[PDB]
């Protein structure tokens, strides 16, 4: 099947603005979420996992269908916690209500990026939402106690190569695991709230420990209260990823670009923009604008 981009009748870049604008607030004033690491993270992740089970060799799953809102698909095991951020954009969705669901799941991970100091990811508008028989079953998202051979064929399906997954495994910098909702625990790094290439400097420098959490789950731990998942490791025990693993600890320029590049791709992954579509739209910040 084909999913060609249709705007949102009548709507343009300053339309989306204003939902940036209103995700990005609300980022702002609701900031006790999760001990106050804020829904900055669980924006991004939601919207990785609502675009993450595409399957290029069919076009099932993706972004485009906003298919997360049926239950299959909300109540994946692999989703336990993104209940939140979907709980975060309803009042967004019922002030905008004529914003597409895929619109608005992936927009709201653009809006956290960014809101966090992260690099600019452009976004294009025009995911149309599909009926509840496109949702895609359980068990596309990847699981994490796999080596680095999973996480490469993992990826394949994605259309992701080894730069692209390094670069968007650098989102762990964000947010936490927390025991209840993955069987693994703890946050990456310090800087859980703000987008940096922290991960991959723990992951060179910390002292790693392979130990076992409460769930009975094998983790990394280090001493400065940091883990990392059995894949996150994988990037620095295989010799490919950690090379690139190192260049994006050694440039945060570089990190940023070609973060935005996959995040974007993933994002955009099974639609097809026609030629006369619009641009890509890069929003501006509330600090750019003053707001
Ligand atoms: C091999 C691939 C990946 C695996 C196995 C994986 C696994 C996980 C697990 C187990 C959690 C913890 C969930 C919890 O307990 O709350 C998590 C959190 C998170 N992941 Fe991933 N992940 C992967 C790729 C990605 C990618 C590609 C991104 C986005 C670009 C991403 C963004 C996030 C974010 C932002 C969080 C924190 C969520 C929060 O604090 O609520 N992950 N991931």
């Amino acid at each position: 099947l084909v999913h060609v981009a249709s705007v949102e009748k009548g709507r343009s870049y300053e339309d989306f603005q204003k939902v940036y604008n209103a995700i990005a607030l609300k980022l702002r004033e609701d900031d006790e979420y999760d001990n106050y690491i804020g829904y900055g993270p669980v924006l991004v992740r939601l919207a990785w996992h609502t675009s993450g089970t595409w399957d290029k060799h069919d076009n099932t799953g993706g972004s485009y269908g906003g298919t997360y809102r049926f239950k299959k698909e909300f109540n994946d095991p692999s989703n336990a916690g993104l209940q939140n951020g979907f709980k975060f954009l309803e009042p967004i969705h019922k002030e905008f209500p004529w914003i597409s669901s895929g619109d608005l799941f992936s927009l709201g991970g653009v809006t956290a990026v960014q809101e966090m100091q992260g690099p600019k990811i452009p976004w294009r508008c025009g995911r149309v939402d599909t009926p509840e028989d496109t949702t895609p079953d359980n068990g596309r998202l990847p699981d994490a106690d796999k080596d680095a051979d999973y996480v490469r064929t993992f990826f394949q399906r994605l259309n992701m190569n080894d730069r692209e997954v390094v670069a968007l495994m650098g989102a762990h910098a964000l947010g936490k695991t927390h025991l209840k909702r993955s069987g693994y625990e703890g946050p990456w790094g310090a800087a859980n709230n703000v987008f940096t290439n922290e991960f991959y400097l723990n992951l060179l420098n910390e002292d790693w420990k392979l130990e076992k959490n409460d769930a009975n789950n094998e983790q990394w731990d280090s001493k400065s209260g940091y883990m990392m998942l059995p894949t996150d490791y994988s990037l620095i025990q295989d010799p490919k990823y950690l090379s690139i693993v190192k260049e994006y600890a050694n440039d945060q320029d570089k990190f940023f670009k070609d973060f935005s590049k996959a995040f974007e791709k993933l994002l955009e992954n099974g639609i097809t923009f026609p030629k006369d579509a619009p641009s890509p739209f890069i929003f501006k910040t509330l600090e750019e604008q003053g707001l």
